């Protein structure tokens, strides 16, 4: 596991090392007063170098130029702050239903599978789930993966992820399957675009939300691929990245007893058997809000993020060259005894109420201004999402499953987390 070898060297060579990472040069950094210097300043940027493969994959455009790949901060900020928008308070409050709609039918569908024998994949189930959130969320489009639909589309966005982790870690059938894959993707959103437009133009009211802010974002272009650029970007941010966590959550909690008894607990007291959880609840779900956090910081599914070094700088004693592509790892200083006691154990403990927060020694979204947008939005869903599966379900593992990472695009389990389960 690559990020397993930074951690190694991190250790031994001190807070700023030379490595090899998706065939480049670069300087992965530690400490956290560098991880404050460069991530807490709108003067440091991405680097065009590293987010390059994320923009066209085996000759295929796909991320483009979108919100996550935009390294130009002119451009970026153009993007963001209209996009801002559909994130604000009351956008997200707006989502609830959504959230809950999704959540409940996960765990209607996991019930009548709940009879202590039927192995299910926790991370499909998870994954369908996220994306039919996405869908709803973002686009006002029911995919219903849930419900067994859009099965093209599900192999379609796998091939594409494993596409992404061939392309930049060094096999023809492959290679026409993935590119075959970003046109599909390409494809759903010119298709779901049209829809809108279509409901605008017979001049029907459709409620505000992220389509909306990413068709107004660009408004006054020649075309249409800045667009879907941005449609297949929070297409796959929107869902992804949610779907590890959650993925990895479950995984985890399935040896940790005493942590779910609590989990399961607090859930009773705030919210017992109650069926829909408003947004206040949410905020009184602490105890799992602490999980959350320390499942992020083990398994952050992003790892980390790079900023473009643009002049030799002395980085903690050592000189940098400039345009040096600097690596910033949440996986790795997570993992450091040297800024967390006992880093292999699982203790949501150090996230409970009294205890000094992490100082820039933990981003599982990022930090500054190229930090996650959908940051409060994924924190929602996952609540929710883990809430309704503490209510009314207990997992178990299926012997010989693995607790182990992978790296494809970006952390998420070694095996699919395949459980039997059994109503609580
Ligand atoms: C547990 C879930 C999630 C995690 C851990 C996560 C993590 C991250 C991180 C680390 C970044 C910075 C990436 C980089 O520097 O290359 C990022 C960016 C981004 N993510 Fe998330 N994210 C998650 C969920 C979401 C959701 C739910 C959405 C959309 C609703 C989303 C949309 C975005 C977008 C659009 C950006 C680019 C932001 C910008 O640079 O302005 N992510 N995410
Ligand atoms: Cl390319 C990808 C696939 C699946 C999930 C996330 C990403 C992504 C990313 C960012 C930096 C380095 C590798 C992958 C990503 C990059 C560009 C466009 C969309 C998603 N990402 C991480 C967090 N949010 C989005």
């Amino acid at each position: 596991v690559l990020q397993d070898v930074f951690l190694d060297w991190a250790k031994k060579y001190g807070p700023v090392v030379r490595v090899n990472v998706f065939h480049k040069t670069s300087v992965i950094v530690t400490s956290p007063e560098s991880v404050k210097k460069f991530l807490m300043s709108t003067k440091y940027n991405k680097d065009s170098k590293m987010y390059r493969a994320l923009q066209t994959v085996f000759g295929e455009r796909l991320f483009g130029q979108g919100l996550v790949s935009e390294c130009n901060y002119e451009r970026w900020h153009k993007q963001r702050r209209v996009i801002d928008l559909a994130f604000s308070r009351s956008s997200l409050v707006s989502l609830m239903e959504t959230f809950n709609e999704k959540a409940e039918q996960l765990v209607e569908i996991l019930e009548a599978k709940a009879d202590g024998q039927t192995p299910v994949s926790m991370q499909d189930m998870l994954t369908y789930t996220a994306m039919d959130i996405l869908a709803k969320a973002a686009f006002g489009m029911e995919t219903s993966m849930l419900l067994g639909a859009q099965k093209p589309l599900s192999q379609a966005v796998k091939l594409m992820l494993e596409g992404i982790t061939a392309s930049r870690n060094t096999k023809r059938k492959q290679l026409r399957e993935v590119r075959e894959s970003i046109r599909f993707l390409r494809q759903v959103g010119r298709d779901w675009v049209q829809r809108r437009r279509e409901a605008l133009k017979r001049g029907e009211e459709v409620p505000a939300d992220i389509l909306t802010q990413i068709l107004k974002a660009e408004e006054g272009a020649q075309d249409d691929e800045g667009l879907l650029d941005n449609f297949v970007t929070f297409f796959i941010a929107g869902h992804e990245t949610s779907a590890n966590h959650l993925a990895f959550t479950v995984m985890e909690l399935s040896r940790q007893p005493e942590i779910v008894a609590r989990l399961q607990a607090e859930v009773d007291e705030v919210i017992g058997s109650k069926r829909y959880l408003d947004f206040e609840d949410l905020g009184r779900l602490q105890y799992l809000s602490q999980v959350l956090k320390e499942s992020l910081r083990l398994y952050p599914p992003a790892w980390g993020t790079f900023r473009l070094l643009e002049e030799e700088t002395l980085i903690d004693g050592v000189r940098v060259p400039g345009n040096t592509p600097l690596l910033f790892s949440t996986y790795v200083m997570g993992r450091m005894d040297t800024y967390f006691e006992d880093p292999l154990t699982f203790n949501p403990d150090r996230f409970g109420p009294g205890a000094p927060k992490p100082r820039f020694t933990y981003f599982p979204f990022s930090l500054g201004h190229r930090s996650c947008i959908g940051q409060q939005f994924a924190q929602m869903e996952v609540k929710v999402v883990m809430a309704k599966l503490l209510q009314r379900l207990e997992f178990r593992l299926v012997p010989g499953q693995r607790f182990g990472l992978q790296e494809q695009a970006t952390l998420k389990p070694l095996d699919p987390v395949l459980c039997t389960l059994r109503p609580r």
